[PDB]
């Protein structure tokens, strides 16, 4: 409902908002968002950002769109600042519930239409773990195919994940939700059982 001049001053301010979000949280001392003090200006930025979307909302659905747009394609990016990922995952999370549900299921089906390589991040998944974003069969053929090919460590990733996700007494996924891993796992201890990894992992796999 506004002029494209208007609009646009909006979303350059929704990028130099994220722009200063990725260099608070990098130069901040905090790893955590939970264990960020008041003021900070972390906070200020995330306060700033929000209030931005409340007040766009009131004319569009189109900026909340953006930003969430946005978001999601800076995750993808694969940052390992946990301060950043937690910040973005929280930004997110909060347009996602200004923006109704009809947009909040587009973030997820944005984020299940990904491929399963993008996530193959421990710092990433942990972020987004306790959203709906993270899709298990995906992730699951992801590392199936590193493990395949023979990828440095996927064995060690693997492991992680599962005490990440499953050795979590109360679990966000379930051991089947990655048979293919497992699997793929498996045959490379199989083949070549003289691994460090291996030993672990076979170990974790006749625990269950
Ligand atoms: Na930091």
């Amino acid at each position: 409902g506004l002029n494209q001049i208007d609009s646009r001053a909006v979303a350059e301010r929704i990028n130099k908002y994220l722009e200063q979000l990725t260099a608070a949280a990098t130069s901040a001392t905090e790893e955590h968002f939970n264990e960020l003090p008041r003021p900070h200006a972390v906070l200020d930025i995330i306060d700033a950002l929000i209030q931005l979307i409340i007040k766009a909302q009131q004319t569009s659905e189109e900026f909340a769109i953006y930003a969430l747009q946005q978001i999601s394609q800076l995750l993808f990016r694969q940052p390992e600042g946990t301060l950043l990922l937690e910040s973005l995952v929280h930004v997110l999370e909060t347009i996602r519930k200004i923006a109704g549900p009809q947009v909040s299921e587009q973030v997820r089906q944005l984020f299940h239409q990904q491929p399963g390589h993008l996530f193959l991040s421990l710092s990433l998944i942990a972020a987004l773990l306790g959203t709906d974003l993270l899709d298990w069969k995906n992730i699951d053929m992801a590392m199936a195919k590193a493990l395949e090919q023979r990828k440095e460590g996927s064995i060690d990733f693997l492991e992680q994940l599962m005490d990440l996700v499953l050795l979590n007494d109360t679990p966000l996924a379930l051991f089947t939700d990655f048979v293919r891993s497992l699997e793929a796992a498996w045959a490379w201890i199989v083949e070549d059982p003289d691994l460090p990894a291996a030993q672990r992992f076979k170990a974790k796999v006749r625990a269950q």
